[PDB]
């Protein structure tokens, strides 16, 4: 029934393989056979580390270089500034939020990693002009080549920047070069999204298999941890609408009541698929009946459905919480600050394609010096990916409704 595998629904699936993990590793565990899950259940789950790790370098690249092209042209109107800058405050007031949430719930405190017999032991920080002039690569090849992904990040920046000047040249040659090379880069970032929706499929195996080994050697604390985190999240989901939107929506006049009963439908479409692109033929049909112009839909929603995203990036400041509370390291007040910074850069080149802002989460970890190279994060890395399907759902909704409630607060002013 190899077809009626694939068919099941992938959140369902999980779900069973976590329950079943528990069980085997409880019931194997407290009869001396602990050794025995190590050596044969352990390496089904470090597949499932490294096929994670393979995917991280070609997105982070080609998502930038796309997504940088789209909005660097500057003459976008009257209307394109208002948008603009109401995507960029609710983005960054979004991670402020969620470092609220890890600070108060605390989650990932209790277990400390050990991979390996050896706790993390953070190393010695070089001086910040060092650190700062390290974000520009000598060899921008060499950058790819060896993993370093700040160096990544800068040049992707700039190249994607560079070929919108190209495509508005006056000559015809360049301008057909340089859209034949954006297409080249735009059909490895869409290929590798595919990629992404089969590995999701050996993820129930891979969670069954990271969960047992866990179960019989740390006992059964960590499961109540990871309630933690998944309570963590939903609850500043929680804040994030009615601390924010709700406010927003009665200052400026418009009733909360109609709207949420207007674009009930977006909502739950959004939840069910978990995807922000496909959404979008439904997110034009809503804001039709609520009274918004053809005009201001047609070119903010379109805008929103890929730079808009405060869920992604509530999530990934609570995940970098999770993550060093669990290896025992401590987050400085610089630190944190840098957190508000790559976390608003990374939601904006995540892509709508479900389970892809689990990816860009690496861009935030190296940022504050959690490289994925070593074991012990690597390990804790794949933890909070297991149970993305479960958070997925609810974040995918407070993307799709900022946009929503951005495109009323400007139709409101024209
Ligand atoms: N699924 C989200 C993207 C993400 O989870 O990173 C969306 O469609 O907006
Ligand atoms: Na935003
Ligand atoms: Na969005
Ligand atoms: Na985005």
């Amino acid at each position: 029934l190899y077809r009626k595998y694939i068919e099941y629904p992938v959140l369902q699936k999980i779900l069973i393989g976590l329950i079943l993990g528990a069980i085997v590793g409880l019931i194997l565990g407290h009869y001396g056979y602990a050794h025995a899950v190590h050596t044969y259940v352990k390496p089904f789950g470090d597949l499932f580390v490294r096929l994670l790790k393979m995917l991280v370098m070609p997105i982070v690249f080609a998502s930038l270089v796309v997504g940088a092209a789209s909005i660097s042209p500057a003459r976008l109107g009257r209307v394109g500034v208002k948008i603009v800058v109401y995507y960029l405050l609710t983005s960054a007031f979004a991670v402020t939020l969620g470092i609220i949430m890890a600070r108060l719930f605390n989650p990932g405190a209790g277990i400390h990693l050990a991979v390996g017999g050896q706790q993390f032991q953070p190393h010695q920080a070089p001086p910040l002009v060092h650190i700062l002039l390290d974000i520009v690569p000598t060899n921008p090849f060499g950058a790819l080549a060896n993993g370093q992904v700040l160096p990544t990040i800068f040049f992707a920046i700039i190249l994607g920047i560079a070929i919108t000047y190209l495509m508005n040249s006056e000559n015809e040659k360049v301008r057909k070069s340089a859209e034949t090379l954006l297409d080249a880069i735009n059909g490895l970032a869409e290929a590798m999204y595919k990629i992404v929706n089969g590995v999701m499929q050996y993820a129930p195996i891979g969670v069954f298999a990271l969960i047992a080994h866990v179960m019989a050697h740390q006992g059964v604390h960590v499961v109540g941890e990871l309630a933690k985190v998944t309570a963590a999240v939903y609850v500043g989901l929680t804040l994030q609408i009615l601390l924010v939107y709700f406010v927003l929506l009665k200052i400026y006049g418009i009733d909360p009541i109609s709207f949420i009963k207007h674009a009930k439908d977006a909502m739950l479409t959004a939840f069910v698929t978990s995807s922000s692109s496909g959404t979008l033929p439904v997110t034009m049909r809503v804001a039709k009946e609520m009274g918004i112009s053809e005009g201001i839909y047609s070119f903010t929603l379109p805008l929103g459905a890929t730079i808009n995203m405060d869920g992604t990036a509530l999530y990934q400041g609570v995940a970098t919480f999770f993550i060093a509370n669990a290896l025992g390291s401590h987050l400085t007040v610089g630190q944190q600050l840098t957190i508000v910074l790559t976390a608003v850069l990374a939601s904006i080149g995540t892509a709508g394609v479900p389970g892809a802002g689990a990816i860009m989460l690496a861009m935030v970890l190296h940022s504050v010096g959690l490289p994925l190279t070593d074991p012990n994060v690597a390990a804790a890395y794949a933890c909070i990916l297991g149970i993305d399907a479960i958070l997925d759902r609810g974040r995918t909704m407070v993307n799709v409704t900022g946009d929503l409630t951005g495109t009323a607060i400007v139709a409101k002013t024209e």
